[PDB]
């Protein structure tokens, strides 16, 4: 009941929310087709450093994210991973790289970001090209579940806390619509959700790309939302 909502965060400001010991989400707001939406990413403590998952959707928000981290946590962000190629995930990568953050994404994401004209993470993550593939990256596991919201979408698991960050492949429980599906695979999305369910059965917290965290129910709910859209 305390997670910040869209009407609570002016565009340009960033909030942090403690999810578990050494795990936070970051929440920002920005504009799509003239309407303001909230957007989440993740921060995971990596010894005396931090791993960032996703930008805060643009340059101004990403600079505000780094400032909020400086104030709230006080550990340096040394690496970031973007979970797909859209600008709510890579927009602000240039701000990160000018702050000394090493930025990473799969080659699939990098190719799509390049073709879209979005900022491109510096480094390429091999080992994620086939559905069900996983790689460990610092304190997280990166998992490619197959095409869903996008063909390159990754999910991120924090094994120390049983936290699953679904990114835009996972919708919040209040969702009654499927959001921007222009780059989605509506047929494969339920199969990709099933793979996440099977791979992370112990997840205690599930964080969507937009909206409120909850439990494992966000996964089946997402498949249901997508089916309602498809039909
Ligand atoms: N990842 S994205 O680019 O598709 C995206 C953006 C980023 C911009 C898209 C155009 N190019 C510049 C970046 C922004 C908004 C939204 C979004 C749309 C609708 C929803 C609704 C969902 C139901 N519950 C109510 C909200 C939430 C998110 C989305 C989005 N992300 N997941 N799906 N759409
Ligand atoms: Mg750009
Ligand atoms: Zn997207
Ligand atoms: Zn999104």
């Amino acid at each position: 009941g305390e997670y910040p909502t869209v009407n609570e965060i002016p565009v340009g400001e960033v909030r942090l929310y403690q999810i578990a010991d050494g795990v936070w989400s970051h929440i920002a707001t920005q504009s799509f087709d003239g309407a303001v939406y909230p957007s989440n990413g993740l921060i995971v403590r990596d010894g005396d450093e931090l791993l960032l998952i996703d930008t805060a959707w643009g340059a101004k928000n990403t600079a505000a994210l780094l400032a909020e981290i400086e104030k709230q946590i006080g550990l340096p962000v040394t690496r970031a991973v973007s979970t797909h190629f859209h600008d709510d995930r890579v927009g602000g990568v240039d701000v990160l790289r000018a702050a000394g953050v090493a930025t990473y994404a799969s080659p699939s994401t990098r190719r799509l970001a390049e073709a879209e004209g979005n900022e491109i993470p510096t480094h390429s993550l091999e080992g994620l090209s086939s559905s069900g593939d996983a790689v460990r990256f610092g304190p997280v596991e990166l998992f490619y579940p197959g095409a869903a919201h996008s063909t390159d979408n990754l999910v991120v698991y924090v094994p120390s806390a049983n936290v699953l960050y679904g990114g835009c492949a996972v919708h919040e429980l209040s969702s009654t619509s499927a959001g921007n599906v222009a780059d989605a695979d509506l047929a494969e999305w339920p199969t990709s959700v099933e793979r996440i369910q099977k791979h992370y059965p112990e997840a205690e917290v599930v964080i969507p790309g937009h909206g409120l965290p909850g439990g494992l129910d966000l996964l089946q709910h997402t498949a249901n939302v997508v089916k309602a859209h498809k039909n």
